[PDB]
């Protein structure tokens, strides 16, 4: 199955998901200086005061904290979007050292970490109706840095305990992601995929210019999961990120100046 080692780490998986080679893979370096000013961008729209989390799961590549999607309760809209994209689940990538962890790269810069606030658009009926389709999803890409707290991390941080191994999962409610965002919705995007398998080809980017700030503390209790599930031998769950991809025939653009 894959993963993130040595054996079955980012550059195997195109044995399995032959996409992996494609023409709008992701990660991506953003070259800030190549990315054009779009004016025609409009702000991003988030809505998502009305936000019902359900759940956190460790599903052995990552942490879910996943949200009721059956109604337009946490929503995303504008930017580069056409029509509604409802939030179905966040998660993380990060790395063993502050200086790695993130997907997307800033002229080459890597971040400690990187959330993925993920959406589909409503016009599919579906989560999996809809990664099938070019512009199906919709993922707000946050980078973290190593520095001062972010307090609205923290009730992810003090649950993470209780879902250490594979398939483990906790009741995780009135979790308000808000709490997760930066001061900016600046933001850069382009047309990518999904950064794990199945790495379909369904996203719109978009990746906030202005990273959050998480305490060392914080981003030391995303390091203790584990990849295995209960009763394996102990890999601990660092590193799960992919590396930038080919831009190929792709321009990013930016919100601002
Ligand atoms: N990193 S991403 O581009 O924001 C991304 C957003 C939504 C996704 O569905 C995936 N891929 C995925 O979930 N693959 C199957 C493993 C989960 C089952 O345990 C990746
Ligand atoms: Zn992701």
């Amino acid at each position: 199955h894959w993963g993130y080692g040595k054996h079955n780490g980012p550059e195997h998986w195109h044995k399995d998901f032959p996409i992996a080679k494609g023409e709008r893979q992701s990660p991506v370096d953003i070259d800030t200086h190549t990315a054009k000013y779009d004016p025609s961008l409009k702000p991003l729209s988030v809505s998502y005061d009305q936000a019902t989390s359900l759940r956190i799961l460790n599903n052995g590549h990552a942490f879910n904290v996943e949200f009721d999607d059956s109604q337009d309760k946490a929503v995303l809209k504008g930017g580069p979007l056409d029509g509604t994209y409802r939030l179905i689940q966040f998660h993380f990538h990060w790395g063993s050292l502050d200086g790695q962890g993130s997907e997307h790269t800033v002229d080459k810069k890597k971040y400690a970490a990187e959330l993925h606030l993920v959406h589909w658009n409503t016009k599919y009926g579906d989560f999996g109706k809809a990664v099938q389709q070019p512009d199906g999803l919709a993922v707000l890409g946050i980078f973290l840095k190593v520095g001062s707290a972010k307090p609205g991390l923290q009730k992810v941080v003090d649950v993470l305990d209780s879902i250490k191994t594979k398939g483990k999962s906790a009741d995780f409610t009135n979790f308000d992601p808000r709490g997760l965002l930066p001061e900016s919705l600046d933001y850069w995007t382009y047309p990518g995929s999904l950064t794990t398998p199945p790495l379909l080809e369904c996203v719109t980017w978009i990746v906030l210019k202005e990273p959050i700030s998480v305490s060392s503390e914080q981003v030391l209790k995303f390091r203790k999961l584990n990849f295995n599930g209960e009763g394996e031998p102990e890999e601990l769950m660092v590193d799960n990120w992919r590396p930038a991809q080919p831009l190929k025939n792709r321009q990013i653009k930016a919100s601002f100046k």
